[PDB]
Order: structure tokens, then C-alpha cells, then sequence
């Protein structure tokens, strides 16, 4: 037993990372097979951030102007091409540790794994949720662009987010792999807010059959809800709504407990309209939202990948 | 910015995992040159975990007793020693994916990263503190023994966890890498009890101080303590003693706040004394105590490891 906020094993994407090096800017870029992924705004001076053209500064480029540095071992470039806002180096050489892997754009409520980088080593592994408001709530310095969210599926790294900027809240901006941002987001220095951000409820009443499964049942109560009539406390909270499909997910955590879906949602309205009233669940004081109901089978379960 | 229970890149420690499997038992062990670490009590049965005498156990084994899979690849067992709850398993083949390593027995306080595992297969990875009573609270479940944890320093892993139990709690016992266990635990199926648990203090005001870095200060006074003054409130309230030698170690933190250590500690007292009025601190409700002073400082400054 025990419930942890735990990444996915780090090793398949620690041999992916490198260090790219354009003018006086240093980031992380990844590298799969003989292509190098990293953040385009390497290409930017301390003066273009502003609002620069990508397309103008890029044609502008060499590939001799690109510095990629795998380790103690530098790669040549031999091509570079713009996709969305991450920039392809085309290298002369494949990567030999390039994991079985995938480019996917995951949905808000959605959690992975973030290998934080800076120049092109990894300085640790921690598990994010991408909010409602497509911002992550991330751990990000200077030097972090280019890190990487993953998931893994038994051996297969599923690459999710590039990290490429910090918004004045204290929140993160990146891309999918294919550089588009997720949410409204520009790599500019222009304006930009986070939007307000809503608590992942279906993430919520997973942790909730977490607590259950690990012997917490103190927030259980004999009432029943409608789905309707929990939405209507969960808006009021502040809460994403809750469909009929996110109920259909919850099914397998519902039946290993013996708790109806429904019967759960009247738990968390309480547990909404009360508060903890000084107790807690899973270590936790507040109401976590950043495990999926994959999340809590898989750790409650213990999948492994090869 | 930001602030994350940040566990470090696991992938030098992800190559050394195998299966040990004697009987009808398998559990993780750790491959490190030509040695298969793994827990002692891998060489009981369904009916010794009582009372067992591992040292009438283990000479009645032979080495091909002892299958060891460190993938699709089978490690011929050519001797085999206790030493303390350990097994060491000498093998025919030193893993070629032996980093740079140590064994280190930690200190209460210290925190690690845990890489769970099951049948050789890494599951996922998270930060973990030794409790005040040597407890570890992790997420375990049949199958995990043997799973390690460590902290790496440039390149080098320092283990210095390896799991062996759960108590009825729900935590978690375990041995360093010597066997030895931590506190006062056996591995034996006899009554044991965890012993009363207590709050890490010095880590409690690092992850004050990593807030205040991170712009959380609303918990700040402008009162200060004397740190006899401080300890007799934190007894009242469970809290391990501060002693000066923490309080030089919170040195560099308090000099780049500007919060004299001894002002921390005063809010720290009102944070005990009033609670936090439902205000959050680095998107917690609780005060946490996981984080060391240089978990603080790595993370709130980037440091990374090859
Ligand atoms: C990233 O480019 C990086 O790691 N680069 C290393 C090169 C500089 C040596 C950084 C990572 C952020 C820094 C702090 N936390 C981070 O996640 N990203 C940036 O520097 C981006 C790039 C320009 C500005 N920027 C920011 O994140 C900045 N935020 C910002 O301007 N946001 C709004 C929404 C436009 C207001 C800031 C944190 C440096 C002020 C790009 C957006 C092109
Ligand atoms: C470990 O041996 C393992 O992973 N083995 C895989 C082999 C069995 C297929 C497990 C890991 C624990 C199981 C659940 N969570 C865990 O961390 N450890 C054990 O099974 C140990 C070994 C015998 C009993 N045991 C326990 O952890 C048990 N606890 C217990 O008996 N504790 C007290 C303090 C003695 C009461 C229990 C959880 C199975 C009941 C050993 C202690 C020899």
C-alpha cells in the first residue's frame, strides 16, 4: 500500500537529451533517431523576444550555426526545418538509445512525467497535470527550455510537451513535439494571462478511490447524488463538470471498491460543502486533481514497462 | 519558478534492476558489477516467514537455487553470502550498466528517490524522507522487495534504501544496502510496531524558505524567537528539536531570503500556533517536512548530474 505522486522511470528519455547552443542562447533539445527537437525561440537574441519573425530569423541561420552537444560528443547538423514553434535539427547521426516512442497531444486533465534539463542533463523527474487552462504547474528555471512530459506505455515513450516559457503567475507554456502550444499561448514577450484554471474533478474522485483502496474511508457517506445535481456543486466550486463518459472511466475503480460511481460524488460534495475539517486524505489537506483514474489503477496495481 | 517533490533521473539505477526468484519467491534484486543484491528472506517459504533461521536457510541452498533474470537474459549464480538482511549473489557477468556508486546508511531527516520495481521492471519513481522513527512512507505493493532507494551526486548513485516490509500503518521498512535495517524492525512476521512518528523541523523551514524564494510570503512576520523559545513550542506540537547545527545548515537559504533563521522559526511558531487560516504554501495545506535544505537549494538553483 501507499499512495505517491510518482513519475514514470526516467532512463529512456535521459539518453534522448542534448544540449543546442545558437548565438548566446543555450537550451535542452531531444534527440530521436537522427533528428534534434528543441524549442525555436533558440534562435532568438536578447532583443528579438520581443515580437520576432521565426521565419525571417531562421532563414538567416546556418546549420554551422547550431551547436549540439551530446555529452562530451558533438553533433554535426546537416538540416534544420520549422515545425509549429520547435525547431528540427537534422543530424548526421541517429541516436542508438532512441526508445520506441510516439508524439501525442494529450487533453487537459491528463498527467505525465517532466524530466527537468539544463544543458542537456537531466536534474530530476517529477509528475505534472495539464490544467484545464493548458498551464502546468511545473518546476522551471532558466536553462529549462527544451525539457520534456512523457508517458510510457509498457516500452513505448510517449512524448507529450516541450517546455518552452513561464507565464508571470508562476505557471509554465510549452508545446506538444510538434510545436504547436497547448492553450492560447505565443512564444513572444507579448501579453499573455493563464486563463482561470478549474479543478480536474474525474482526477479528484480517482484520488478519492485511492484514499479507499489504501484503507482511508473516513469521507464516505450512505447518500447518493444525481450527476446533474453534482454538477451543480461542482460549478459552484469552481469544479470541471463531470460527463457521463468521465463516469464510464471511474467504472473500474468503482468496481474493485464496491463504490457506485454516484455514491462517490455525494462523498465529494460533502467533502466541497464541509471541508476536511482538519483531517486528512492520503497525506494530503486539500483535494489532489493531478491523478488520473489510469494513474491511481496503475500505482494501486503495479504495472511495470519494458 | 515553481516547487515539485522532485525525484532524481533514475535511469542509472533503472539498468541495474533484475529479477531473483528461489522457490516460489521473486522479488527485485540490484545488479552492480558481478553482485545481485536482493533481500534475505527471498530463500523462505510460505510457512518460514515466522521465525525463520536464515543462516540454517542459506546453507541448505545451492547456487543454481537461485535464478536470476536481468531481462531476456538468465545470470548464472556462481556463490552466494549473507550479510546482515542482504543476500549477495555473485554472478558470472559484471553489468555492463554499473554506474559510478556507493552505499550509504542515511541519516532520520534525509530524503531519497524510491524506483519501485516488480519482476525486474521499474514501475515509477518519487521522493521519499526517512522518518524521525525509520519508517519510510511509500507506495509498496507485493512484489516491490528489493526496490531501491538513492540520491545521486554528479554521477555518482549513493544507495541507500533497499525495501523489505510494510508495517500494519501502511509504511514501509526496509535495510541500506549493508542489510542493515533501518530502526528497530526484523525481518521476521513478529508483532513490530513503528514507534511515534515526528515532524523533520529543519526540513519544514527549508520548504519555508524554498516558498519565499518561489514568492509565497504571507506566512512572514516580523517577530523573532530565541531557539530555546522556538523548541518548547515545537514539542508541544510534535516536532523534532532544532538544534543550532540545522540552523547553520539553513544558512545559505537564510542568506539569499534575507530571513534570519531565527525569524523563520517565529513564523513557523505562528504557523503552528494559528494554522494557515485555509492559505496554501507552495500548493500545500499542510506543512511539509520532505524536503532538506539541500533538496531546496538544488531545486530552487538547477543543479543538474552526469
Ligand atoms: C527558456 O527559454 C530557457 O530555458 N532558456 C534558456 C536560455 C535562456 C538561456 C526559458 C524558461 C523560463 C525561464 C524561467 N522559467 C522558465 O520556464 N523561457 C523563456 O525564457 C521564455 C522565452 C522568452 C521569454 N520567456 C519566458 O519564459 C519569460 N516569460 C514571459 O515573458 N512570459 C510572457 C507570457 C510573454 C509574459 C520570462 C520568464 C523570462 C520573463 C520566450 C517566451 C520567447
Ligand atoms: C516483499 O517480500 C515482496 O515484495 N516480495 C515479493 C514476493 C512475495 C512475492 C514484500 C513487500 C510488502 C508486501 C506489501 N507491501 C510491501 O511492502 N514484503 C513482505 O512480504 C514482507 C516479508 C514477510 C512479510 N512481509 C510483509 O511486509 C508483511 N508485513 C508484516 O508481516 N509486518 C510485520 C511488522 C511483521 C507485522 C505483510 C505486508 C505481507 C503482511 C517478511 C517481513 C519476511
Amino acid at each position: 500500500s501507499g499512495f505517491r505522486k510518482m513519475a514514470f522511470p526516467s532512463g529512456k528519455v535521459e539518453g534522448c537529451m542534448v544540449q543546442v547552443t545558437c548565438g548566446t542562447t543555450t537550451l535542452n533539445g531531444l534527440w530521436l533517431d537522427d533528428v534534434v527537437y528543441c524549442p525555436r525561440h533558440v534562435i532568438c537574441t536578447s532583443e528579438d523576444m520581443l515580437n520576432p519573425n521565426y521565419e525571417d530569423l531562421l532563414i538567416r541561420k546556418s546549420n554551422h550555426n547550431f551547436l549540439v552537444q551530446a555529452g562530451n560528443v558533438q553533433l554535426r547538423v546537416i538540416g534544420h526545418s520549422m515545425q509549429n514553434c520547435v525547431l528540427k535539427l537534422k543530424v548526421d547521426t541517429a541516436n542508438p538509445k532512441t526508445p520506441k516512442y510516439k508524439f501525442v497531444r494529450i487533453q487537459p486533465g491528463q498527467t505525465f512525467s517532466v524530466l527537468a534539463c539544463y544543458n542537456g542533463s537531466p536534474s530530476g523527474v517529477y509528475q505534472c497535470a495539464m490544467r484545464p487552462n493548458f498551464t502546468i504547474k511545473g518546476s522551471f528555471l532558466n536553462g529549462s527550455c527544451g525539457s520534456v512530459g512523457f508517458n510510457i506505455d509498457y516500452d513505448c515513450v510517449s512524448f507529450c510537451y516541450m517546455h518552452h516559457m513561464e507565464l508571470p503567475t508562476g505557471v509554465h507554456a510549452g508545446t506538444d513535439l510538434a510545436g504547436n502550444f497547448y492553450g492560447p499561448f505565443v512564444d513572444r514577450q507579448t501579453a499573455q494571462a493563464a486563463g482561470t484554471d478549474t479543478t480536474i474533478t474525474v482526477n479528484v474522485l480517482a484520488w478519492l478511490y485511492a484514499a479507499v483502496i489504501n484503507g482511508d474511508r473516513w469521507f464516505l457517506n450512505r447518500f447518493t447524488t444525481t450527476l446533474n445535481d453534482f454538477n451543480l456543486v461542482a460549478m459552484k466550486y469552481n469544479y470541471e463538470p463531470l460527463t457521463q463518459d468521465h463516469v464510464d472511466i471511474l467504472g473500474p475503480l468503482s468496481a474493485q471498491t464496491g463504490i457506485a460511481v454516484l455514491d462517490m460524488c455525494a462523498s465529494l460534495k460533502e467533502l466541497l460543502q464541509n471541508g476536511m475539517n482538519g483531517r486528512t486524505i492520503l497525506g494530503s489537506a486539500l483535494l489532489e486533481d493531478e491523478f488520473t483514474p489510469f494513474d491511481v489503477v496503475r500505482q494501486c496495481s503495479g504495472v511495470t514497462f519494458q
